[PDB]
DNA sequence: GGGATGGTGC
DNA sequence: CGCACCATCCCT
């Protein structure tokens, strides 16, 4: 059953063919400047394996690599394009990624490797990752005649999978989103992740000095309060402290015992000075161990640069997400965790930090798929939404709205965007399921369309078995017929916010490509370095401010064209906390 | 190594 | 909020 091969100690002229299924594999989870252990390429004329001390030496082979008229094949191929980038070597020419086309035919199903993806059109003839590799403390590179046969069958299973799933996106109105929107992003997020972002780690460590001084002020005051020490940050040992000890009321249980959590804490304050100081010790750890300590601990320390990893396969909604490290939750509520930002800077002498946002883009994207008038409207007006929603719930004028007024109309346009239930209305407003479900009437009577829009949602999504979103992104819903309430109405939410989430997803996406292609016209420095929320973060020489704060929101506002415009607001600064 | 639990962003 | 990513605790 094994497959045929050629284990090969020179590359040759028949393994540079026009098109081909190429494997460059890096089987460390983290890939900058990571080893690449094998190479193996699949053509008309065979199926081949090479090592990589003698392909990546090949200056045949490496003009292979980045001649973008070659044509490849590949599974991930930014895990590839950004280990050869750290080598000096482009990649180019990449028609097709499986990781991506298995993401887009069904996000759900996780496809995570060449075996699970070729599982989708029943071929098993290649191994899954964890079985040749192995899990973790367990994990290796396995001897050359496993390790070849492996990459060799990876190859030949991207070969025969290529036309069918292309088909199937074809069918699915979805080979363009592929072709023209993923992939080209692809190459964009190799860019962003490799060019990587400067951290000033002296600032750091100079935070991380007086945070451990004030924690262990906060944990010595703890103790005295609590009349004993005990492990704070251990839950169990809190539990007895408070609803033992100390006898506060045990308003929230958990299912090892008691809940401790922050807001369960904010109601227990009032009872006993301790709580406060533990929500500050629990505040200033957060600081230290997470964006101190584990920020330090993934900065090279020979470029003092931190470089992400961007999973373009993972979310439901088509957003992308980032690990090693997560920069799409750095801290800015806060005054006291926003500073952290201050040590994100320029990679360059004389550069600045330039960001851009769109403005309640998820808002403005309901407005166009719904065709709600009075929400169209709001937006064209440019009407600050959160106080317009106000005063229409509540039945004011602008001047009787207030703040609180304000807070919670807020809550109420934001509950069908991240697809929240009436309870969840409530467990925000900090109100009853029946007020907080009593609002939503009142906001359908001044969003008739709105309530249409998720009326006929729902039922498509029935019909269909699956929802899209403006770019033809899809997600499927087989729980939308549940006879199960709770399932049920999950899904139902789900598919009233991945057309909102997830065309905004797709703009975002456009919007880069769009970007990039446009400041490579203009010759400009300026360059991408993150995408978190619905944000673009760039950096650039001093000089190319002006033209930036012109350019990119223009750029963005026209990556598509809907029913509203798109809203973009921008700010540049010495640090990425001085833009914001 | 991996369960439960808590916190950050939107 | 759902959901992504982390952190620490603590027992296999
Ligand atoms: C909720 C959920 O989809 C998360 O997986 C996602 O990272 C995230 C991002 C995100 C970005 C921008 C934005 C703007 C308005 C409202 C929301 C609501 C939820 C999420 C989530 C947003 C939002
Ligand atoms: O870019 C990530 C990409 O690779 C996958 C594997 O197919 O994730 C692997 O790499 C990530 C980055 O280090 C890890 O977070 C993840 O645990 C590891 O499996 C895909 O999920 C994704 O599309
Ligand atoms: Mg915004």
């Amino acid at each position: 059953a094994k497959m045929a091969f050629t284990l090969a100690d020179r590359v040759t002229e028949e393994m540079l063919a026009d098109k081909a299924a190429l494997v460059v594999e890096v089987v460390e989870e983290n890939y900058h400047d990571a080893p690449i252990v094998g190479i193996a390429v699949v053509n008309e004329h065979g199926r081949f394996f090479l090592r990589p001390e003698t392909a990546l030496a090949d200056p045949q082979f490496v003009a292979w690599l980045g001649d973008e008229t070659k044509k490849k094949s590949m599974f991930d191929s930014k895990r590839a394009a950004v280990a050869l980038k750290w080598k000096g070597i482009e990649l180019c020419g990449v028609s097709f990624d499986l990781l991506l086309a298995a993401y887009l035919l069904d996000p759900a199903q996780g496809v995570d490797d060449v075996a699970a993806a070729a599982k989708m059109k029943q071929y098993e003839a290649v191994r899954p990752d964890e079985a040749v590799y192995g899990k973790g403390a367990k994990r290796a590179v396995p001897d050359e005649p496993v390790l070849a046969e492996h990459l060799v069958r990876k190859a030949a299973a991207i070969w025969e999978l290529e036309r069918p799933f292309l088909d199937e996106l074809r069918r699915n109105e979805q080979d363009r989103l592929l072709v023209e929107l993923e992939q080209p992003l692809s190459s964009i997020l190799a860019e962003m992740e490799f060019a990587g972002v400067k951290v000033d780690t002296k600032r750091l460590e100079q935070m991380g000095k007086e945070l451990a001084e004030q924690l262990g002020t906060v944990e010595q005051r703890i103790y005295e309060l609590a009349g004993q020490e005990f492990n704070i940050n251990s839950p169990k040992q809190l539990g007895v402290i408070l609803f033992e000890k100390l006898q506060l009321p045990v308003l929230k249980k958990t299912k090892t015992g008691y809940s401790t959590s922050a807001d369960v804490l904010e109601k227990l304050a009032p009872y006993h000075e301790i709580v406060e100081n533990i929500l500050h010790y629990r505040q200033l750890g957060k600081l230290q161990s997470t964006y101190i300590e584990g920020l330090l601990k993934v900065v090279r320390p020979d470029t003092k640069k931190v470089h992400t990893i961007f999973n373009q396969a993972l979310t439901q909604t088509g957003r992308l997400s980032s690990t090693e490290p997560n920069l799409q939750n750095i801290p800015i509520r806060l005054e006291e965790g926003r500073k952290i930002r201050q040590a994100f800077v320029p990679s360059e002498s004389d550069w600045l930090i330039f960001a851009a946002d769109y403005s309640q883009i998820e808002l403005r994207v309901l407005a166009h798929i719904a065709e709600d008038d009075n929400l169209m409207e709001a937006f064209r007006r440019d009407l600050d939404i959160h106080t317009k929603t106000a005063m229409d719930i509540f039945q004011v004028s602008e001047d009787e709205v207030t703040p609180n007024m304000r807070r919670q109309a807020k809550a109420v346009n934001f509950g069908i965007v991240y697809g929240i239930s009436d309870y969840g209305l409530a467990q925000n407003l900090n109100i009853s399921r029946k007020e907080a479900a009593e609002f939503i009437e009142r906001y359908f009577e001044s969003f008739p369309g709105v309530k249409r829009y998720m009326e006929n949602i729902v039922q498509e999504a029935k019909q269909k078995g699956y929802v899209t979103t403006l770019l033809h992104r899809r997600r499927y819903l087989p729980d939308i017929t549940s006879r199960n309430f709770n399932v049920r109405s999950f899904a139902e939410r789900m598919a009233m916010n991945t057309p909102i989430q997830g065309s905004a997803a797709d703009i975002i996406k456009k919007a880069m490509i769009d970007l990039n292609a446009r400041l490579k016209e203009e010759r400009l420095q300026a360059h991408l370095l993150l995408q978190v929320h619905d944000e673009l973060i760039l950096e650039a020489p001093k000089e190319e401010m002006e033209r930036l704060c012109r350019l990119v929101p223009e750029v963005m506002e026209q990556a598509v064209t809907l029913r509203v415009p798109l809203k973009v607001d921008y700010h540049y600064g010495s640090t990425w906390y001085d833009a914001k």
